[PDB]
This record gives structure tokens, C-alpha cells and sequence, in this order.
């Protein structure tokens, strides 16, 4: 191999070393030196930054030179460290990222359950390092320098056994512990969290009362006149007509219960949806029997639905099953006060001060909640509507912020997975097809090892790109340079 290629490879590995050391040291300064940054998540990130900066500072140069010149000149202790540290460092790093993913999963999926205190996170960090050092110990213990037979090499001398079963089992278990298992765990955690956050998202640039015109009373009166009705307290339902799911059968039973009451004269109902023909026929018979009931089975534009949310008094959401409840957020953003089953995301979003909640599947409690809404309508409802809108906005703000942090950690984990896949494939291939034929293998090995080692420099760059606080910290760290002011 020509020397100019060696100089280029040496420059590339040097870029890894300097980028990883500078970026991870600045990350540790950004977290440790600023009291607002001292959180559970940032403590695990500091631990990962320490492990990655250490592996880059203390392994990369000799890994390169030994790959290029296959004689070991660096002593016995460094031979042990060379085979010991990378395993412990990658273990500590990836399990710190796994702890971060678990902390986010707990905060979003089980908010009531206690999470780690800061001292508990320091204990977990020490435990992670103890397990990492114990896992890496055998490689350190069996490493030795020896002529093979005439020139010195650093080699792991495993106890001779049944066709090297001990090294094979150890290599497989390490590859599982530092790659496949943590990736599967983090992938489960962030799949559940990312789906939950995206399904709890709403477009506030559309579902927004600012795009309606006039007073709410003029809008409601114009809407009821468009449906041919006299003014009254207006309840709206929108959803599929089915049994055991979206609850239109519960609402129809509740309307039948209310129809004998005198208060029924003051109510108006708009039932929007399609589905089970029996439920459609039941709704149409209620629509013909009663002049204060209207049914819409045709599909509606989201603009017309936004107009409805901004005009009706209440939106009834009698779901048996509602994991995320974006429909509650749409109603509350437009000032419609929700009347909903206390299940799932509805129970999470709506509060006593921002809506009326009922037991799912109970037409009588839904009818009583509708009568309660009618009692409330005699008074001004402006404050109630303001509370609904404020709750929907603040819930949406938290969702977007969590989505940004989760997107950053997903980019972190995907980058780790990409950087280490070729490395583990290169070392697992002999078991599958033992033909590592040169075929430019040293160039392939230098490239694969460069990608693997470069994994240690990306996280500070990812933090600077995808997190405002880390970008501000990097600006503060590099203020001297003629860019930042
Ligand atoms: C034991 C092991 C675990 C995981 C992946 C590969 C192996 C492995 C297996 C075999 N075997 C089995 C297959 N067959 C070829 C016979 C010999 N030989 C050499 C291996 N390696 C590369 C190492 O031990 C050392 C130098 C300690 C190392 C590990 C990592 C790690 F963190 F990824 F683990 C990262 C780095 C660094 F990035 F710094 F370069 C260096
Ligand atoms: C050997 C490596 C030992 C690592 C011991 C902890 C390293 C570390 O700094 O993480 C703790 C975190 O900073 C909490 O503030
Ligand atoms: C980055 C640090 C590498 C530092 C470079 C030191 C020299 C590395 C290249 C080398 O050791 O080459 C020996 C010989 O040319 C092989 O055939
Ligand atoms: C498979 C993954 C799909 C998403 C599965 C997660 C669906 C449930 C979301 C959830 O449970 O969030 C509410 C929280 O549990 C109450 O505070
Ligand atoms: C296997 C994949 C199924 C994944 C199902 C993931 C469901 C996660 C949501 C969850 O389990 O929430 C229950 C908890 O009791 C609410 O507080
Ligand atoms: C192969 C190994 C497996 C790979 C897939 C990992 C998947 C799940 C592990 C994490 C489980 C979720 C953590 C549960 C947190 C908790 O404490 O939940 C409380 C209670 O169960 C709520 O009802
Ligand atoms: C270097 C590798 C880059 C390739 C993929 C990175 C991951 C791309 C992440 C794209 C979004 C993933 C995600 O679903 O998280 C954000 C979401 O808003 C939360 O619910
Ligand atoms: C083999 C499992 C090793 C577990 C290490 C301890 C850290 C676990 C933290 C979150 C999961
Ligand atoms: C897939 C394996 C486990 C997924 C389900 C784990 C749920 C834990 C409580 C939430
Ligand atoms: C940084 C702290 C960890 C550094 C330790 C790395 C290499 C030292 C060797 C570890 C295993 C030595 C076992 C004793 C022996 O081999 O006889
Ligand atoms: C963690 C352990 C998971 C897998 C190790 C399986 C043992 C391999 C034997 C060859
Ligand atoms: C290999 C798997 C490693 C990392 C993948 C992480 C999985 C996160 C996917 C989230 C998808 C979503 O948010 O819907
Ligand atoms: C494989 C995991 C890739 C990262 C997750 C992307 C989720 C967003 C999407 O796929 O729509
Ligand atoms: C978009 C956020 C910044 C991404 C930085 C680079 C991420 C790693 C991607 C590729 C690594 C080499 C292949």
C-alpha cells in the first residue's frame, strides 16, 4: 500500500481524535458547568461523552498504527488496555443512552411512576461502569505480548479449549450486549414514545380560533339556521358509527333518555359520521322524530369541521377506546368545551376545569353530563372556553418539545447503529463464511474501523444541530472565533 494512502488514513483518524475530544469535552463543560443543565438525562449524556472521548483519546492512534504496521511496540499494559477499554467504553456509552431512553419512556408512558433522582442516576452510572469493566475484564486478563514466532504481537491468549469455544461465546455475548440487545430495547422504547407523541400532535396553524370570524354566538346562530334549527345549547359528535369503539350508540341511548325530559327542548344535536347501518338508521329515525337533532353522513372538509368546533357549545366524545384523543385537542383549541369518556388520552388531556368527563359505556351518566352542560350554559362560559384553549395549547407545547428531544436521541441511536454495523459484520463474517482472501481487506478494514471509531465524534455535533441549549453552549465555548457574537 502506497505511503500517500497511509498519510491520508492517518489524517482521517486524526480528525476523529481531535473532533471527538474537543466536542465531548465541550459537551461535558456545557452540562457540568451550567446548573440548569444538570438533569438525569444530561448526566447520562455526560457519562457517554466521557466514555467516547476517552476511547478516542486513548485507543484510536494505536489501533490505526497497529492496523497499518502489524508489530506491537507499545508494551504489555497498553496491550491489555488496547483489548480491554473499547468494550468497557462502548458498553458504558450505549447503556447510558439506554438509560436516557428508559427515562423518557417513563416520563411519557407512565408519568405517575417515580423516576430516578440525580443521586440515583449517579449510582446507576457507577453500576454501568462496574458491569462494563467486568465484561471487558477477560480480554484484558488474557491479552499478552509475544513473538509469533519471531515478531512481537499483542494477542488475546484464551485458555486452549474445544476449538476456541470460550472466545466464540465471549465474542457473541459481547456483540449482543453492546449492539443487538441495547438497540432492540432502545428501538422498542422510542417506537412507543415516538408514536405516542406524534399521535398526540395537532397542527395549531390550522386548528386555531383566530381563523374564525365574528362572535361565537353569531356563528352558532348562523350554523343552526343553516341546519334549520332554532337557537339553543348545541352538542356535536363526530366519529365512526360502530359498537364498542367510538360510542355513538351510547350517545343515541343518551338522546333517547333525554328526549322525555323538558330540558330536551333547549338542546340541539349534530351527529356526524357513518358506519354500521343499524346505527345510521337509528340516528336518522332520531333525526326525523325530533326537530332539534341533525345527522350528517356525508364526508366534511376539515374547514367545515373547524367551523363547527368554533360554533357549537360542546363536543361529545363517548369513546370506549381512545388512546390519544387528538379530537379533544381539536375541539378545545376552537373553544368547544369537551364532554368525553374518561379513557386513555381523553382522561389525560381533559381536566375538571377544562371539560366534563364520564364513565365509558354508560348512557345515563352521559345524559346527566349533558344536563350538567345545559345548567352551565345558563351562565357565561367564556372562562371555561379560555381554560379549554389554554390547556390544549400548553399540552401541545409540551408534545412538540418532547418530540424534538426524542428526535435528537433517535438520531443518536441510529448513528451508533450505522457506525457499528459494518464492524460487527466484519468480525462475525468468519463464522458465517470464513473467507477474509485479501481482496483489498486491509483497505476495507481501515474503512470499517474508521467508521466505528468515528462514532465517538458525532454526538456533540448532533446536540449542536438539534438542541438550542447545546448550540448556545457551543457558541459560548467558541465565542473567540469570528462567527459568534
Ligand atoms: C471481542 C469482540 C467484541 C465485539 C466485537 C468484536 C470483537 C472481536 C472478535 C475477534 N474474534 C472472533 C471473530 N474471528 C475473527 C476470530 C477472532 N477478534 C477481535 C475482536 N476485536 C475487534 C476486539 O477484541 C477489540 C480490539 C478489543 C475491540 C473491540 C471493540 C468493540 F467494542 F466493538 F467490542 C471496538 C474496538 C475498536 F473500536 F477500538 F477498534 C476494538
Ligand atoms: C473508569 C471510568 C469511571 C467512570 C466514573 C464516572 C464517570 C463520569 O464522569 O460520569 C458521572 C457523571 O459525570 C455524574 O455527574
Ligand atoms: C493518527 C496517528 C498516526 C501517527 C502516524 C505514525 C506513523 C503511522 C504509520 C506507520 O507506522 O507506518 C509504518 C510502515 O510504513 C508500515 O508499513
Ligand atoms: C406499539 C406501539 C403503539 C403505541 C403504543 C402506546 C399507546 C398508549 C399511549 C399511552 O399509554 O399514553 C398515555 C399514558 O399511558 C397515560 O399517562
Ligand atoms: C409487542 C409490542 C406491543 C407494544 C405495546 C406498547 C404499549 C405501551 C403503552 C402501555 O403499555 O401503557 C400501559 C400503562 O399501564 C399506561 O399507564
Ligand atoms: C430481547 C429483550 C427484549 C427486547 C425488547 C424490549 C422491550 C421492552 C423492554 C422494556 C419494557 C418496558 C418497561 C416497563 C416500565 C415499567 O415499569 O412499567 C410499569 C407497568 O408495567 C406499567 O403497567
Ligand atoms: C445518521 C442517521 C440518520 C438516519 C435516521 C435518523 C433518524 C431520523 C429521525 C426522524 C424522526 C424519527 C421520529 O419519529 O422522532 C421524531 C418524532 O417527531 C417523535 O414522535
Ligand atoms: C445486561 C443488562 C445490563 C444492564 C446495565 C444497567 C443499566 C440499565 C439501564 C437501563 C436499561
Ligand atoms: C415486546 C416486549 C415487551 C413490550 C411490552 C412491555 C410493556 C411494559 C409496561 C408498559
Ligand atoms: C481506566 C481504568 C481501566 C483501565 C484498565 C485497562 C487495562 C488494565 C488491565 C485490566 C486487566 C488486568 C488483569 C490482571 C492481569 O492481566 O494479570
Ligand atoms: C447475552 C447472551 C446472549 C446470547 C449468547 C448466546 C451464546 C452463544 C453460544 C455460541
Ligand atoms: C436498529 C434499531 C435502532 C434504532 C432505531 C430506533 C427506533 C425508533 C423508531 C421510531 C419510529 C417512530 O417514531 O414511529
Ligand atoms: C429505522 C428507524 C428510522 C428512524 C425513525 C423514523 C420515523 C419517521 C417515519 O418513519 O415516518
Ligand atoms: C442531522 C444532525 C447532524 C448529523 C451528523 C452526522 C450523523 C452521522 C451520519 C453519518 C455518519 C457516517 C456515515
Amino acid at each position: 500500500q502506497p505511503a500517500w494512502q497511509i498519510v491520508l488514513w492517518a489524517a482521517a483518524y486524526t480528525v476523529i481524535v481531535v473532533t471527538s475530544v474537543v466536542g465531548n469535552v465541550v459537551v461535558m463543560w456545557i452540562i457540568l458547568a451550567h446548573k440548569r443543565m444538570r438533569t438525569v438525562t444530561n448526566y447520562f449524556l455526560v457519562n457517554a461523552a466521557f466514555a467516547e472521548a476517552s476511547m478516542a483519546a486513548f485507543n484510536t492512534v494505536v489501533n490505526f498504527t497497529y492496523a497499518v504496521h502489524n508489530e506491537w511496540y507499545y508494551g504489555l499494559f497498553y496491550c491489555k488496555f488496547h483489548n480491554f477499554f473499547p468494550i468497557a467504553a462502548i458498553f458504558a456509552s450505549i447503556y447510558s443512552m439506554t438509560a436516557v431512553a428508559f427515562d423518557r419512556y417513563m416520563a411519557i408512558i407512565h408519568p405517575l411512576q417515580p423516576r430516578l433522582s440525580l443521586t440515583a442516576t449517579k449510582v446507576v452510572i457507577c453500576v454501568i461502569w462496574v458491569l462494563a469493566l467486568l465484561l471487558a475484564f477477560p480480554q484484558g486478563y488474557y491479552s499478552t505480548t509475544e513473538t509469533m514466532p519471531s515478531r512481537v504481537v499483542c494477542k488475546i491468549e484464551w485458555p486452549e479449549h474445544p476449538n476456541k469455544i470460550y472466545e466464540k461465546v465471549y465474542h457473541i455475548c459481547v456483540t449482543v450486549l453492546i449492539y443487538f440487545l441495547p438497540l432492540l430495547v432502545i428501538g422498542y422504547l422510542y417506537t412507543v414514545v415516538g408514536i405516542t407523541l406524534r399521535a398526540s400532535g395537532i397542527d395549531c396553524s390550522f386548528w386555531n380560533e383566530s381563523y374564525l370570524t365574528g362572535s361565537r354566538d353569531e356563528r352558532k346562530k348562523s350554523l343552526l339556521s343553516k341546519f334549520g334549527m332554532d337557537e339553543g345549547v348545541t352538542f356535536m359528535f363526530i366519529g365512526r358509527f360502530d359498537r364498542g369503539q367510538k360510542g355513538v350508540d351510547v350517545l343515541l341511548k343518551a338522546i333517547e333518555i333525554l328526549s322525555s325530559k323538558k330540558e330536551f327542548q333547549e338542546m340541539r344535536f349534530i351527529i356526524i359520521g357513518k358506519g354500521d347501518p343499524e346505527l345510521e338508521g337509528w340516528a336518522r329515525s332520531l333525526e326525523e322524530k325530533h326537530g332539534n337533532v341533525k345527522v350528517i353522513t356525508e364526508m366534511l372538509s376539515r374547514e367545515f369541521v373547524r367551523e363547527l368546533y368554533g360554533s357549537v357549545d360542546f363536543v361529545i366524545i363517548p369513546s370506549y377506546f381512545e388512546p390519544f384523543g387528538l379530537v379533544a385537542l381539536e375541539a378545545m383549541c376552537l373553544g368547544a368545551i369537551p364532554i368525553a369518556s374518561a379513557v386513555g388520552g381523553l382522561r389525560d388531556i381533559i381536566t375538571n376545569e377544562t371539560g366534563i368527563l364520564v364513565k365509558a359505556g354508560d348512557p345515563g351518566e352521559l345524559a346527566n353530563a349533558i344536563l350538567k352542560a345545559l345548567e352551565l350554559s345558563r351562565s357565561d362560559l367564556s372562562k371555561f372556553r379560555e381554560n379549554c384553549k389554554k390547556r390544549a395549547m400548553s399540552f401541545s407545547e409540551q408534545v412538540s418539545a418532547a418530540r424534538k428531544v426524542v428526535k435528537m436521541m433517535i438520531v443518536v441511536v441510529c448513528t451508533f447503529a450505522i457506525c457499528w454495523l459494518p464492524f460487527h459484520i466484519f468480525f462475525l463474517l468468519p463464522y458465517i463464511n470464513p473467507d477474509l482472501l485479501k481482496k483489498f481487506i486491509q483497505q476495507v478494514y481501515l474503512a470499517i474501523m474508521w467508521l466505528a471509531m468515528s462514532s465517538t465524534m458525532y454526538n456533540p455535533i448532533i446536540y449542536c444541530c438539534l438542541n438550542d441549549r447545546f448550540r448556545l453552549g457551543f457558541k459560548h465555548a467558541f465565542r473567540c472565533c469570528p462567527f459568534i457574537s
